[PDB]
């Protein structure tokens, strides 16, 4: 089997992407944030505290003929941005892009933090990291990908995120029409439960490539590119008037600037992030200070190849017995 679903930016900045997901019988379609940096499929629901719901579509298990309480199971998760959610668990039928899993753990939120409530466009998350990170207790649950894997034509999914445009998540096949040149594959460590890999270096604009190992994770659920402070300083030094602002919480730059590209290495291959991808617009409405899309990972404890980086590539998440990542230009 295969599946193919379109993923759509939630706003004009590509702050996140949503993908429609069918849950239950008859189907309830919720727009989920596919997150290769976490391993829980959780939803706004009929159980979510009413004051914490503001415009999201909810899953109502009592209206699904295939929903079953997973008795005694609870979940609770905290993300890198400080947001959180928790609740109980149902099993139900979940379909993505025509690919169906029966018996998927659907984590029903009883509580969500303010950042979730305030984002009316995201109805929950669908985690695509390794199932070792799943938070369900006392019986840890599998991701949608891990449950689908054995049925797929190939044990893979691909992320093809758009810049200010829709893109695609495919399951079970490589679309050889969706990228240019060849796919370069690189090793993955699953020791921390992430799609963790090592970039071979970077360049700023038309500058020379610096060969250096940068360990980090491929994380579709993170907006920005978070890299070591040395790398980030080297980037922003090429933008007149850019500075790190402790008041704003990262590098800012004059909205009048033209940003340089940023290149990262994948083995001997190179992915180029156009400068435009690094502009996250005014820090507050009408400001002439703009927020940068490349930020320091110092204090976060890991480097994160988030959407700024991933949307410059066609990315293969190879879930074979020995997982690997692939990157192609597009
Ligand atoms: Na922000």
């Amino acid at each position: 089997s295969t599946g193919s679903a379109t993923t759509t930016p939630i706003d004009s900045l590509d702050d996140a992407y949503i993908t429609p997901v069918q849950i239950g019988t008859p189907a309830q379609t919720l727009n989920l944030d596919f997150d290769t940096g976490s391993s829980d499929l959780w939803v706004f629901s009929s159980e979510t505290t009413a004051s914490e719901v503001d415009g999201q579509t909810i899953y109502t298990p009592s209206k699904s003929t295939t929903a079953k309480l997973l008795s005694g199971a609870t979940w609770s998760i905290s993300y890198g941005d400080g947001s959180s959610s928790s609740g109980d668990v149902y099993t139900d039928t979940v379909s993505v892009g025509g690919l169906t899993v029966t018996g998927q753990a659907v984590e029903s939120a009883k509580k969500v933090s303010s950042s979730f409530t305030e984002d009316s466009t995201i109805d929950g998350l669908l985690g695509l990291a390794f199932s070792t990170l799943n938070t369900v207790s006392p019986t840890q649950q599998k991701t949608f990908f891990d449950n689908a894997k054995a049925s797929l034509d190939s044990p893979v999914f691909t992320a093809d995120l758009g810049y200010h445009a829709p893109g695609t998540y495919n399951f079970g096949f490589i679309d050889t029409t969706a990228y240019t040149g060849s796919i370069t594959y690189t090793a993955v460590s699953t020791k921390q439960g992430f799609w963790e890999w090592t970039s071979t270096g970077y360049a700023v604009g038309s500058g020379t490539f610096k060969s250096t190992s940068i360990d980090g994770i491929a994380d579709t659920g993170t907006t920005l590119l978070y890299l070591p402070a040395t790398v980030v300083s080297a980037y922003w030094a090429q933008v007149s008037g850019a500075k790190s602002s402790s008041s704003v919480g990262g590098y800012v730059f004059p909205c009048s600037a033209t940003l340089p590209s940023f290149t990262f290495g994948v083995g001997s291959a190179r992915i180029v992030i156009p400068g435009d991808y690094i502009d996250f617009g005014p820090i507050s409405t009408g400001s002439s200070s703009c927020f940068g899309g490349i930020q320091s990972s110092a204090g976060i404890g890991i480097n994160i190849f988030g959407d700024v980086a991933l949307k410059a590539a066609f990315v293969v998440f190879n879930g074979a017995t020995t997982p690997t990542l692939g990157f192609a230009s597009k």
